[PDB]
């Protein structure tokens, strides 16, 4: 009969497994207390008060312990008489994070060791009728691969040291087990080593026949038809036939399709087939490239004892190729949707959370709709994190935002040892089999930055020169084999339309990493290494931006959200602990980054308004250059979208989901009609008209030289065509040309775009750092006035730069935001909050540059 389903989600209880030291230390968690599943026990601890929130101020260290502690869940549960007569009986874990051993009414029932595998057990013979009792262990990573570790020839390359001291430097155990790398702590973020049943238990039964999947396998889309095969994975228990319908709906929800397949299924695994071909297809596009239209295949199965179940999928349809051809820069890099070069705009994508089982669906829809609302149209889910949610994917296709998936390698040196390598390859399995319907999901990846760490890292370089040759070549070996052929053969056998990708940087394995001429770049000598002027920004342009960045502080209400008022300095203990670049000491280079452009903030407040607008500059130069590229460069994914906790980080978006000034900026550098004007080292301006539209572009474009006084000093106008899908230089102008004899501290140049009489873009330009400038005094009033919302009018009597709306702890949402003003033209942002517009009023705080630049500090000592 039919199959049944029953969630364990009930009454769950944990402690730590007695016997251990932290049992006398913490009586509280040697007792039981309530667990939710999903869950971590992390969060379990913090429910029960028995550990402060390790988010507020500097908490971090005081829930260490549990990463280092084995953990015993319970749950009962019921079976009732019809259950235990049914053929099959199985207990189905969706998640177990991550070393476990399961006990069903005492007796062995399952070992797990992946936090990202599925666990099917027969429980049949096990389970009686009335109670039952589930037990779980799970096994602290730490705790179990160190003694093992402790005791090898060497330790592999991995992440990052613990803070806490409590595993050896550059002996990590988060190399050897699969799970979440950012769990044991990144630069961005704190180490939290989760333990927990972290997504659904469940008890199915079933009798003739387990419907395991539908996958529509697309075979070839164009304009003229997609030809597509429905295709059902049947689990049988014993022979017998079976009879598939399938209903087709098209976007607009009507019939297009109805099919029916007969089949005789036999024991074990079965697949049944339906072609299906689709005339003048609706297909599927990515955000500003047209409709994310979506059909929804619906099959139903009757199996030989005349029950039905049903199946759905929601398919998009359409074609991609990765593009890589010979041309005049090396070898080209580009993502090629329904037969259109993609321009790639976006920014890499980490876990949503610390704690991922918490996550909500609003958290994950809004996550996208920021990446939406910024004119972004990819997303790389980058390998140190966890695969997401199904509702998350969901959301994308709806959307419209691509997916760069990595598979969840985040830089270690992975072992070679085959049973490694086949529990990964299970895990990719499951993965793919469970995405690969998902329209936005069009690039899998195998890893983030193994092999370029592996030829430009010093630690790496050392190591494996230290070794015997012997030995590097079964490591070298080994991370072949598991990035170049297992990932690569998954995605070949299950999601065949998709291009697979061996590592990011690189060039799939045909040679080096990090090439500017072939395959993609994570570019961090801005930042990182050298900590090189954002300029240099210019002098960079690969085939592809995968990654790069700056930092800055999360927004204001964010930073009150986990520092008290006598914590506000960035050098305070709470603020280092929320600071996680380059161990702790990272002020120091968010300070280098600030003072070059700003000098020395005067306040903090100021402080983390100057370290949003310099993170924002730096990436808008950046991002722009790449897109003026075009089709030098394909691709600008900028580290990082989003962030795991409060904290300093590359993001645009805190982790309330606040929206940083960068975000704002980026929605402009990002939009579909650009321009760029774009002054470097050497005092050359160059200017560049971008267009993504997929007609010409009928345009005209102005520049404006003018004094901080609001004298115009020279103005210029011209015609341009812009061709589909092109970028079009249409100027370089020396400082000399530009200012010609005038103060370059006391002019700035204006650059806008124009269709018709329809303002595009606009670029406001300056020949010296702010820090030199001799900006005016801007007098900014504000007219309010009730809409939906409400409108804000914003009008200087003078130039006012990056000028900052908020409104202290209110919650208020702006359209618009980390904006210039112009002398006398009014900008008006639609402001959405439940407060009374009289409360609004009182709120508003309004900052820009100039006033932000007056009367700061020397740079220090």
């Amino acid at each position: 009969s039919h199959m049944t389903a029953v969630t364990l989600d009930g009454g769950w209880r944990v402690r730590l497994v007695p016997g251990q030291e932290q049992g006398k230390t913490y009586p509280k968690a040697a007792a039981w207390l309530p667990a939710q599943v999903p869950g971590a026990v992390q969060t379990d601890l913090i429910a029960a008060k028995i550990v402060p929130d390790p988010f507020y101020r500097d908490n971090e260290g005081k829930i260490q312990w549990a990463g280092l502690s084995d953990w015993q869940y319970q749950t009962r549960f019921t079976v009732d008489a019809a259950t235990l007569k049914r053929e099959h009986v199985e207990l189905v874990f969706d998640g177990l994070d991550t070393f476990a051993e399961v006990t069903l009414n005492g007796k062995q029932l399952l070992s797990a060791d992946n936090m990202f595998r599925q666990w099917r057990v027969d429980a049949k013979s096990l389970l009686k009728r009335g109670d039952n009792l589930l037990e779980v262990k799970l096994y602290s990573p730490i705790k179990k691969i160190q003694p093992w570790l402790a005791k090898q020839p060497y330790a592999l390359p991995g992440a990052y040291d613990s803070a806490f001291g409590d595993e050896p430097e550059a002996r990590h155990s988060s190399t050897y087990v699969r799970k979440a790398p950012y769990n044991f702590g990144w630069d961005w973020g704190p180490r939290m080593v989760n333990a927990g049943i972290w997504k659904d238990v469940r008890v199915e039964a079933w009798d003739a026949v387990r419907v395991d999947g539908l996958h529509i396998a697309q075979q070839r889309v164009d304009a003229h038809s997609a030809q597509v095969q429905a295709q059902l994975d049947l689990q049988a228990g014993r022979s017998g036939p079976v009879q598939v319908t399938l209903d087709v709906l098209g976007p607009d929800g009507q019939k297009v399709g109805q099919f029916t397949q007969d089949a005789v299924v036999d024991p074990g695994q079965n697949r049944v087939d339906l072609a299906v071909r689709i005339a003048n297809p609706k297909r599927w596009f990515p955000a500003g490239y047209g409709a994310q239209d979506r059909y929804t295949f619906v099959a139903s199965v009757r199996d030989a004892d005349g029950d039905s179940q049903q199946i759905k999928r929601v398919t998009g349809l359409r074609s991609v190729e990765l593009r890589r051809e010979k041309d005049r820069f090396g070898k080209s890099m580009e993502i090629v949707i329904n037969g259109i070069p993609i321009f790639a705009k976006g920014a890499n994508l980490i876990p949503l959370d610390a704690f991922p089982a918490r996550v909500t669906h609003e958290r994950m829809r809004s996550t996208l709709q920021d990446a939406r609302d910024a004119n972004m149209n990819m997303l790389r889910m980058w390998g140190g994190g966890h695969y997401q949610d199904d509702y998350f994917y969901d959301v994308a296709d709806e959307l419209g935002i691509m997916i760069w998936q990595d598979f969840m390698f985040g830089g270690a040196v992975p072992p070679y040892d085959v049973e490694f390598r086949e529990n990964t390859r299970q895990e990719a399995i499951e993965q793919v089999k469970r995405l690969r319907d998902h329209p936005s999901l069009v690039l899998w990846c195998g890893n983030n930055e193994v092999q370029t760490g592996w030829e430009n890292w010093g630690d790496r370089v050392k190591f494996k020169q230290s070794v015997d040759p012997e030995e590097r070549t079964r490591i070298e070996r080994g991370m072949t084999t598991l990035f170049g052929t297992v990932f690569r053969e998954v995605v070949a056998t299950y999601d065949s339309d998709v291009p697979y990708w061996a590592t990011s940087p690189g060039t799939d394995f045909d040679g080096a990493a990090d090439q500017t001429n072939d395959g993609d770049m994570h570019y961090w000598k801005v930042w990182g290494g050298p900590a090189l002027p954002v300029t240099e920004y210019l002098n960079v342009t690969p085939r592809f931006m995968s990654e790069y960045g700056l930092q800055s502080f999360p927004d204001m209400r964010t930073v009150r959200a986990f520092a008290e008022p006598g914590d506000m300095d960035p050098e305070s203990p709470v603020m280092r602990v929320h600071q996680k670049f380059d161990k702790g000491n990272g002020n120091k280079r968010l300070m280098l980054y600030i003072r070059r452009e700003f000098g020395e903030p005067k306040d903090f407040e100021s402080f983390v308004y100057l370290s949003q607008l310099m993170q924002a500059e730096g990436i808008n130069i950046a991002a722009s250059h790449l897109r003026a590229s075009r089709p030098q460069s394909m691709g600008s994914l900028y580290w990082q979208l989003n962030d795991v906790w409060p904290g300093a980080s590359w993001s645009s978006v805190d982790y309330y989901g606040r929206w940083k000034a960068l975000h704002y900026h980026a929605r402009r550098f990002y939009a579909p009609e650009m321009i760029a004007a774009l002054r470097n080292d050497k005092g050359q301006t160059e200017v560049s008209l971008v267009s993504d539209r997929t007609t010409p572009l009928t345009a005209r474009w102005r520049m404006r030289v003018m004094g901080m006084d609001g004298k115009v000093l020279s103005k210029r106008e011209e015609k341009a065509s812009v061709n589909a899908l092109s970028s079009q230089h249409v100027g370089n102008f020396s400082d000399k040309q530009l200012l010609g004899s005038a103060d370059p501290k006391r002019t700035y140049a204006v650059f806008e775009l124009l269709d018709g009489d329809t303002l595009l873009s606009r670029e406001v330009v300056f020949f010296a750092p702010a820090k030199q400038l001799a900006l005016p005094a801007a007098k900014i009033d504000s007219q309010w006035r009730a809409d939906g919302g409400y409108a804000l009018t914003l009008t200087s009597d003078t130039l006012a730069r990056e000028v900052w709306l908020s409104f202290g702890d209110v919650d208020a949402t702006l359209s618009d935001n980390a904006f210039d003003l112009l002398p006398g033209e009014p900008l008006t942002v639609r402001v959405t909050s439940k407060a009374a517009l009289a409360q609004l009023q009182s709120a508003l705080q309004v900052r820009d540059l100039a006033a932000t630049l007056a009367g700061a500090p020397p740079e220090p000592q």
